[PDB]
């Protein structure tokens, strides 16, 4: 059958002798917001409904945590000043135990400083993580930690690839993994190098888009992927959006619309290079419509 039909492992499915850039990958975008109840504040600040597990689950692979400095040892989970209720343990655990239950699964978990660090903080959210968690021996084996600028799936299954959005970092594995980090244009479709110049980096974050301009975004980069067989350009392509203070336009409503289209534009294309997706509400389904998420696994050509 489809890769699709059995989402929890279909990693497993491929050769893993493929980079983690060829992988056509489903991400969440600001994946720990599931925890939010409040009616009028999850129109703006609620981009998932699913929690860790189940995400991983229906086959998010790529997961948006954003963060904030709570203490010198301690990082909590953020939608920019909203607090998600939990700390970055636990985005670790659920992390770990599912790899343990599907040891052929690569995560890739990005880290980004989201919001001010709490007044009691002394040390950089970079340093934080790197002490806190990364050097943590808790999370001893947990990450990739090889040297491969150009990690591949056999290297990296089992494991979280940290993707950096820091800033410069003296961690040394993982995508953007040196002194000089990411370079990050704020709400545009941007191209940047990363890893001493071993990776092409071609990203559409424009997050401030309406729905048609923001398909139409998203199908420029997807157009790109798909006649691009180089290893070393790694694609990442946001079709989550922001949807601002009172209006009910919330994310639910952009994703409801975005979702199913760039899904059906997936489908038509069949077995092309799609890159790495970062989708709103992953694994939520509208009846009579494609699944997003499903649709991107399956675009995965299997040959070997």
């Amino acid at each position: 059958d489809s890769l699709s039909k059995s989402p929890e492992n279909w990693m497993s499915k491929l050769d893993d002798g493929k980079h983690l850039t060829e992988i056509n990958i489903p991400g969440s975008h600001d994946s720990g917001s599931f925890t939010l109840k409040d009616p009028v504040k999850s129109v703006w600040a609620k981009t998932q409904d699913k929690d860790y597990l189940t995400q991983m689950k229906s086959g998010v692979r790529f997961f948006d945590i954003r963060g904030r400095a709570s203490a010198d040892n301690m990082i909590s989970v953020h939608h920019g000043m909203v607090y998600l209720h939990h700390e970055l343990g636990k985005f670790l655990d659920d992390a770990k135990y599912y790899l343990s239950a599907y040891p052929n699964e690569t995560i890739v978990m990005s880290m980004k400083k989201d919001y001010d660090s709490d007044s009691k903080v002394t040390k950089t959210f970079e340093e934080i993580f790197r002490e806190y968690y990364y050097n943590n021996p808790q999370y001893q084996n947990l990450f990739y930690t090889g040297s491969n600028a150009n990690p591949t799936l056999k290297e990296t299954k089992g494991k979280i690839v940290l993707f950096n959005r820091m800033g410069g970092t003296y961690i040394k594995s993982g995508y953007g993994a040196d002194t000089s980090g990411i370079q990050w244009a704020d709400n545009a479709t941007f191209e940047t190098k990363i890893n001493n110049g071993s990776l092409n980096l071609k990203v559409q974050d424009e997050y401030k888009d309406y729905y048609d301009k923001k398909v139409e975004a998203v199908k420029n980069l997807l157009a790109k992927a798909k006649t691009d067989s180089n290893k070393d350009n790694v694609y990442v392509n946001f079709l989550s959006v922001a949807s601002g203070g009172s209006a009910f336009n919330s994310t639910y409503n952009y994703a409801s619309h975005i979702n199913p289209e760039i899904a059906k534009t997936i489908k038509a294309n069949g077995k092309a290079r799609t890159g790495w997706l970062i989708v709103d509400y992953a694994g939520y389904t509208w009846p009579g419509y494609d699944d997003i998420v499903s649709e991107i696994i399956d675009s995965n050509k299997l040959e070997h």
